[PDB]
């Protein structure tokens, strides 16, 4: 019943005891650090989005609006093409119009020179 | 037993004391780094932060005058259904006066010839 | 009070605290590396933001102008829309009237056509007079 | 040799205490890995948040977009066609103008014409 | 004897500080270092920035006072549609009593084209 | 005695191994945790871009039929400035005759006034 | 003790053996800093680069914009000012629609009348 | 071959080997969880710029039709240069032509009042029969 | 002494091949980073550097359009000074219309007693 | 002249040789891959400002014609508000033509209302 390795077998275990429990306190140490760590990122995430989130409710409602508005402009424009084809309608009687304006244009011309040779011998025949 | 358990324990006490003064200052500089981030985010965010408002009463009114540009459309809708039917009705009078345009020049025509005779007298 | 231990425990003593004055400077070098890089990094977004925050001001009051336009744009729409409605009842007239003036298209023909009739025989009573 | 039996035994408290350091140092390193792994998890869901929600709003205006890119689509088309029919009148109208100018030059012969027969009228009813 | 264990120990611990005060020197002028590197990096990159700030701030003034002036307008815009309104009602009753007229002014066309024939049969 | 050398070196040496062995085992387990949360926190991140993907492409589709569609209206438009062009160059010559127009109308008028002058002064 | 001092000089060599080496360690992570540092100022240099080519056509840009700004806003005013004169015309437009209005009636009773006459006419040259 | 040297030539290199054989098991666990790393990377970026990469060729065709319009709009543009200076030309002559017409309305406005006159007398001499 | 300095010459030269292939770990894995680093970046570039050209013609085709906005913007200046000749005369000749308008008056109303005074007879 | 000493200071100048050897080797290893880090950092930044290089021209180019035009635009709101205050002049003319125009309508009326008279006695009388 070894009296100086019992008191060998007390100065290690008092060694190997400081060795694990400083270890312990580091990994405790390291823990605490992650934990600050890991609040303060959350906490810059929180703060980063808080914009975008608000905001989100009132671009949901912009969108549905903006959906609504063009959905019109698809209807307006179906009936504008149903208005240009009118119109191309009245742009052709139009055309055929003017070209017969022209050969009146011509005759109305043949008309006034006749009426200048009338109006020149009136005033031939008072003078 | 008890001078060399106790060169032993100061080694230990020692060993123990640097150690949680390490720790100490690992906790401390942690302190620092996560205040300076918090911070930084802060200053960051801050101009996002303070337009938040003036963006949402914009998209309000935003909203509003969609809305308006909605009602209108639809009443533009309406007025290209009554301007179609004026446009129908105007070909059918343009094809009735381009048979106007012809017979009207007809009559001109046969004015020349009653002007012309009208000049020998 | 064995000459051994005592002295022993005097060169002992001459590490632990070599080993202690070592690592406290060791730490004060840790923690004033910490504060430099703390004050660069404060430094770098305080430079990085100045222009943002000096923006806002004009920002705010040009959104403030904004809708007060974008309101008034609203206001205009509305009157728009009564517009268009006085419009289209001006419209519905305009195409009966368009209507009415097609017959009467084709009576001013119907009246030309006779004074051409009425011209010709002017024309043969002059020739035969 | 009963007796390095004792050697040997606070070599084992020697190796034990290592390894069982040597282990809670691990799961501590795997402890703080795990909290490292939620936090940035969270982090993403949390930031990724906005634009999911927006998702449907976007494809739903994008849709309305679609529709009425293509109504825009065939009424460019009409109003190819109406360019067209406008050309033509254009060119009925040109020729029509061209008729006009002669019509004018005789319309002021006619009323110079006519200026010499209200001088002639004057010139009697004065003297 | 044991004195020269105190001057071996000594040799050796003050051998270990001298080191580390050499360390701790190196590790501090690379902070510093690293640290005047990334403040220039930063002036480097707002330097666009901070001189484009002046000429954004004044075009946002500019585009204030612009702003209102069509706000303005708008307000006239809307009183002239109004007024436009008023017009518009007016000229919807004048065209249908047009109409009225188109009719009769019909009926008096048909009515020369029967004097015409009958001056024409005689 | 010596062979008892030879086991408690071995067992110190094969501690060591033994502790190195789950400190590579920890090592690559983290290693795979960071792994498998990188990846997902990639798939999250490019989800709505994917989705939106398909969203982007037909309507880019739908935009170049419209952009070739205002193309040709533009040729249209060209041709349409060019008859224009034709019919303005024989509305200025048709002013300027009918410029001589007014002022021979003018003579006329002022005649006419010496006429129904005369006629009240007889 | 010229002994010891053997034991002491295998010593010397031993502490001056590691601090050569410490101080070409220290050397060595001073150069390597050095380099991550004018690889960093580079980066950045080649990275603004552009932005700062940029800077002055901005700015020119920006002031050509503002003198068009200010002249939209002179401009608006003038039209505020058309605006007004035009809901004048206006006015006075929709008062001389409703005496049309009336003079319309009087001129339908006009052409009605004028029917009874050249109705009675046909009736006399008819029988 | 003295026994002691021998015997801790053994006991030498049982560590010597002990010490390799952990080294090269440390830089297998190295290289591995590298691979691991890389792999992750790489797949990581393909997974983001996959979209990117789709929407490549619709953005170029797109960029190609928008070419085509542009250089259409700057053919129109110098169409409309030219309708411009033609309708220059044709407001030059209606300017001319308004002021000729300007003397036009001031002489009908004296006939006009002569016209006044002369309706004045035909009443007066109506009521003096 | 040589089998003393040959325990010692095993001991170093075991020491000096951990520390040659830990190196040459070191190289390698730093050979894996930069590899996967240049190849994401690559792929990164791609899509910029492909639309590199379509962005430089379609640029140079917008330049040559604002040059011709500059162009016609120049014509309309000289037609806003033409048209403001124009506006000079049609108001003048509006003056003179509104003096017209009110002679044209007077005869109305002279021609109203005179329709009056017909229609006894 | 001590033979086991000096056997000694073989021993331990070899152990220092070999420990400063290493360390070099180490440093050289690391100063190596600084070497590879910061020629692929340097790479991967060239390879990223490529494109906004190139851009750049471009930009710059199409930056001074849009200044040319701006310019331009300023010069026409310049001209636009002369026309604005020319046809506010004419504006006002049109107004006070108006309000004559409802005088004449009017009077128009009232002359149409007793030609009814006239034609109506006028049918009287023939009938």
């Amino acid at each position: 019943v070894d009296a100086g390795f019992e008191n060998q077998k007390e100065l290690t275990k008092m060694q190997l005891d400081n060795q694990k429990e400083i270890a312990e306190m580091q990994n405790e140490t390291q823990k605490e650090i992650a934990g600050i760590q890991s609040a303060t990122s959350r906490q810059n995430t929180k703060d980063q989005v808080y914009a975008q989130n608000e905001m989100l409710a009132y671009q949901q409602k912009e969108s549905t609006a903006r959906v609504a508005s063009i959905m019109e402009n698809t209807n307006l424009s179906k009936q504008q093409q149903v208005s240009e084809i009118m119109r191309q309608m009245l742009t052709q009687a139009q055309t055929a119009g003017q070209y017969f304006t022209n050969d009146q244009i011509k005759e109305m011309t043949r008309k006034v020179s006749a009426e200048v040779d009338l109006v020149h011998q009136q005033t031939q025949n008072q003078r």
